[PDB]
């Protein structure tokens, strides 16, 4: 698995568990289309989205369900939820990790590329 | 001034200047309408994207343009740009002020939301 | 101006207000020097730390108070406080930013440094 | 083990890979002791500083040496250091991580304590 999501909580200073994750492909209409979905465990990660073989080149987003996240905590949001948008370049063996630490009123994401 | 966007520089410590800025209003049919666009200044602010009378409740999307900035700069960034997305005036009128801190793999972002 | 700082809330988007800050300069003896301290402002920065005629060359360190910040809001945060160290006017004099974006267990600080 | 340190490099997306870091513990007279050392592996993490058996309560500083990190990469940095402090309590079964995301000009930590 080329691509991971991993997911902080800044308030708690805990891993963000069962936030809900969508992954989407950009289609030749330049419509997002469903690509992989999931819900972090209890890690803050999101491992198994997809296989070497469907992640082909292309331009992704990854969005991060925040709002529900703090609402079922009983904590107040400002977002209705973090999308992280990239392209995907075979530039090589590469592994995606999409890192985001949450806060209420502000988000931070980091990409972790590694080969 | 009810929607201001702000973006600095992690890698040289400065406003993030000339940074290209889309707003858009999701509308009755859930497709995001094309709101209001400009610039950062070189304060890395932008001003006068809208008016309290033109800035109505809705849900929006300030889209930063990031992949553009590090290209103008000479270099080749993770991210195609950052999309910044909430409810806004859903509690009558605020002021709305969206910073954003770049770094050519990532970035963060705060709302800071006065009365 | 030569050296401001401005801290914000990432859980309430404000400003973070009231928040005691100390600065030290490193003295030849190689001990923390107590160099000027206050406290932030309603709009979250604190201006008229020194001049630019007593801010010479040096080593600095500006503590933001994290700790007591949270306390006062009823919170038990992580961190004692912030400590942000750098070396300054080194090649002249700059003006100094220090930036900082509080949660209980999380902070990120920026320097924005201006000629 | 007990503390573990990541960091992560927001300019090149990639683990922070052969940071220094320097843990102390402050002393009765107030001074920090030296405690325990390591550089980031790889993986930008620095497993096994120490044991559950010498990591009692008290007042921790983990200083992550980002000047030196930057400058052997040739790029041009801020800080001296990121210094993060912080109580340890034995507030039942814990293990602290403290994350720290590097930019030039720019970090942020965040701690990650789990039972
Ligand atoms: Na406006
Ligand atoms: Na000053």
């Amino acid at each position: 698995c080329p691509l991971m999501v991993k997911v902080l909580d800044a308030v708690r200073g805990s891993p963000a568990i069962n936030v809900a994750v969508h992954v989407f492909r950009k289609a030749a209409d330049d419509t997002w289309e469903p690509f992989a979905s999931g819900k972090t465990s209890e890690s803050g990660e999101l491992h198994g989205l997809t296989t070497e073989e469907e992640f082909v080149e292309g331009i992704y987003k990854v969005e991060i369900d925040t709002k529900s996240y703090w609402k079922a905590l009983g904590i107040s949001p400002f977002h209705e939820h973090a999308p992280v948008v990239f392209t995907a370049n075979d530039s090589g063996p590469r592994r995606y990790t999409i890192a985001a630490l949450l806060s209420p009123y502000s988000y931070s994401t980091t990409a972790v590329v590694t080969n």
